[PDB]
């Protein structure tokens, strides 16, 4: 039940792939290809997911899977 264990879910889900698909060193921008309609729904959800207002700054390490899992893990700190 690692941090990403919860991020991968909503993540892969936001895209439409099992949590197993969502790798670590991947990319939800190219690897998968999440249009601006999939990426958004991703963050929007990710936020409420843990009731958090992802700040612009933090809006940097959230282009792939692990990335998000890292943000939800301990937040870019």
């Amino acid at each position: 039940s690692t941090i990403e264990e919860r991020v991968k879910k909503i993540i892969g889900q936001q895209l439409g792939v099992k949590q197993e698909e969502v790798t670590n060193n991947a990319s939800f921008v190219e690897d998968l290809g999440a249009d601006s309609l999939d990426t958004v729904e991703l963050v929007m959800a990710l936020e409420e997911e843990f009731d958090t207002e992802i700040p612009d700054e933090e809006a940097e390490k959230i282009t792939t899977v692990q990335a998000a899992i890292d943000y939800i893990n301990g937040h870019q700190a």
